[PDB]
């Protein structure tokens, strides 16, 4: 989806940050952050988590071609959010998602205004990086992240209250931290964000009807080892980062 | 210069122009018409007459995509006259690109304002279909022209400054008013816009002492057959445009 | 099917036989000579009649990427005459296939023989230029004829038999002799042997009720001045071989 | 090299061969132990290790659109085992590459035949599948290797002979027993091929007085979180190969 977007480490840190003046360690702390306001500034509009995630990837993916070096990343969330917000099917307007921004963003300095000389520029550069956008993300409007399978595999399979309760939240945060967005699929990175509710409380789900893994639903090609290891690397970036990580340290602490 | 921009009928003969209902000669008013909102609109921004013969490329390649009952030349002038603008390092601003088309367009309706939404809401659109545009030409910025060889054929044959106004002139036909855009190459455009002032001023240029002929120069593939071949659409695709070919017949009649 | 069989008349005039030194009409003579060596030899083979003209398509695309200087006709003909046969769900033997070149090329040499020195030797080469075509043409066996049409075209307009012959034998023409094939679509050529042949038994198809054309229903993109443009060429590119003219003008002798 | 030739994980485990009915072991066996029939192969045509080692990277690739189930490495071998030698300025007659497959396959079915169906069959296919590789690999008959790094890199710190060795020998299991070739680059694979063996022969190569390593050197994008996960990964790779593991480790038995 489309195998285009998905390219070994050969242009992992290829990347445009990762080469053009920015450390490695530089870029799990500038997606974050800048997706941390996504999930905020975002999660304000009554954004759904599908406005949230859409614009997950319209920062990754965008900045994948592109690089902080020269573009406005913690306002370039409007850019990823203004496509994304609108692409769903509840769009907004021009200040909207850019004058919360003076909130999220400035949370001390004076109110913004129309006609002040502010929010010319914002609906200068903001309101053209839409154009900036969306070329190198060819124009493109198909995006399907590691979720409606997710959700969708409970029920058949018959999950609880605290293994599909703990579903829904592996996806988010493998878009809030790791790069599974460019590399895996969404239907194999759904196995694991399955996988880390299991792997958790060890509900180790019963095979299918003839001998059959679970992780056989949301792709025919998610295997056991290979499947092992991908969700590991989810435990290395929740390792280290001490700002979410300490969220599930605590957040299972109230489905049971 | 590029392949993508060379097709066969293909001619605009199966247009997704042709797809909705419209006449191949209306398409063909609709391109040649569209540059006149301009070649008559950069008239008034004093633009360079390169700047504007690049725009009128963008235009013909645009709707070999779309159509002009959809998306109207009209407003699609002005942007595509601003990817053209910057690029030859001299832009203009949006507003006056637009402050262009009111003058040009509706030049008896009041002007129009900063702070309406009827400027607004086309305020973005420009910026949102500049990207229509921007990605539609596959971001190919590198355009030739039929004009910059024709100035070195004309001034390495040691031809005249009358007549060779009658080869850059005739230049700035094979884009509004023919297809020749999309049709031929530059270097092989400049050479039928020549082979036809030649017979126009009754000339027959003295060449080459190698064997070769001058039409050779431009390009080593040109043809004679061709350029008389192509001499008789040229002139016939003027010879049927009873606007501007009695124009161009008047700006003769001050010539000897 | 796409393109890159359709080239551009500026990318047919510099062919890469062009690059070393080839008469456009002399390539253009050694192309139908090249043809020779695969209609008047696949005619002793017993091969379905479009066996053949599939193979001619072969060789006229082989020759869109190679030379006929370095790889002569004369060979190339029972390389491309042995991809055609299998695609044709009917191929023929190795040795029949090169039992078949010898009778046309050297037709006074006494019988060769299938173990002596002068066979073995160049047995590969005919299993060497068979994959040299096979695989730059893409595999792409898949090539539509413009004369199914025309069987249809005469008779869903009624059209009579006689000149129907006049039909089909154009496209004997349109391939062997002209080079259509590369230049437009089998629907839009077979238009081409049909209103060059509609005219010399002197007819004129009573059409549409609607304000249509017959050459709009096979194809609604297709235009007379094309039309009579294409048959104009055709004809003129027929004015230019007093050799093959006067068969074809014999050819009616016995029906005028 | 050179593009679209590095796949994903997921993408190497929804390999052509899953679709058929083919165990993701399974074609990984299929692969290693083709390599088998490529190596003590080639060594009856005498051929340069590096001129083998081009070899495996066709076979590597080439079943990342064909399938092992229909196109058998019995005879893909020879086949693509000709594409490497010609490349390489001293390939091998078409006759000999095949009549080295029997003296390695079958070893005790009688000596083949020039004259024979079953020699004379197999002839065109060595030259028609020959064709179906050329094509698929889009005509990439240039294809980089994990040694050449491997090579300056022991030289530019003046590594010693014996470690020297433990190099270059571990290169050619990169290829013919892992996908290394599909998944990472030759500047990466060079510094798997040595951060193995620094392990194995308990060894750490002091280098550059700037503050910076190595693995920078070869490659200024490896890592060493990178490093040891393919490190880690080789090692595991020949784990499953209880066949060429030890074969490699009894290297260092007899290395005394």
């Amino acid at each position: 989806n489309n195998k285009r977007w998905y390219f070994t480490r050969e242009q992992l840190e290829n990347s445009p940050s990762r080469r053009f003046g920015v450390d490695p360690d530089k870029e799990l702390s500038y997606r974050q952050q800048a997706a941390n306001l996504l999930q905020d500034m975002g999660q304000r509009l009554n954004v759904s988590q599908l406005t949230i995630n859409t614009a997950i990837v319209y920062m990754h993916r965008f900045y994948m071609i592109q690089s902080f070096t020269r573009f406005p990343g913690n306002s370039v969330a409007p850019a990823a959010l203004f496509l994304a917000a609108k692409v769903e099917e509840q769009p907004k307007k021009l200040e909207h998602v850019i004058k919360v921004a003076h909130t999220c963003l400035h949370p001390q300095e004076s109110l913004p205004d129309t006609r002040s000389e502010a929010y010319l520029q914002q609906v200068q550069d903001l309101v053209i990086l839409e154009s900036i956008i969306l070329q190198t993300l060819g124009f493109e409007l198909t995006i399907d992240h590691p979720h409606t399978h997710v959700v969708k595999c409970t029920q058949l399979v018959r999950a609880s209250k605290d293994l599909a309760q703990t579903s829904y939240f592996m996806a988010t945060n493998s878009l809030h931290l790791t790069t599974f967005s460019l590399q895996y699929t969404p239907p194999v990175v759904a196995c694991v964000c399955i996988h880390l509710a299991c792997k958790w409380s060890n509900w180790e789900i019963p095979v299918s009807t003839d001998g059959k893994h679970w992780w056989e639903y949301v792709d025919a090609t998610v295997t056991l080892e290979l499947l092992d290891e991908l969700t590991h690397e989810f435990l290395q970036i929740l390792e280290k980062t001490p700002n979410r990580l300490k969220r599930i340290w605590n957040w299972r602490a109230c489905e049971a």
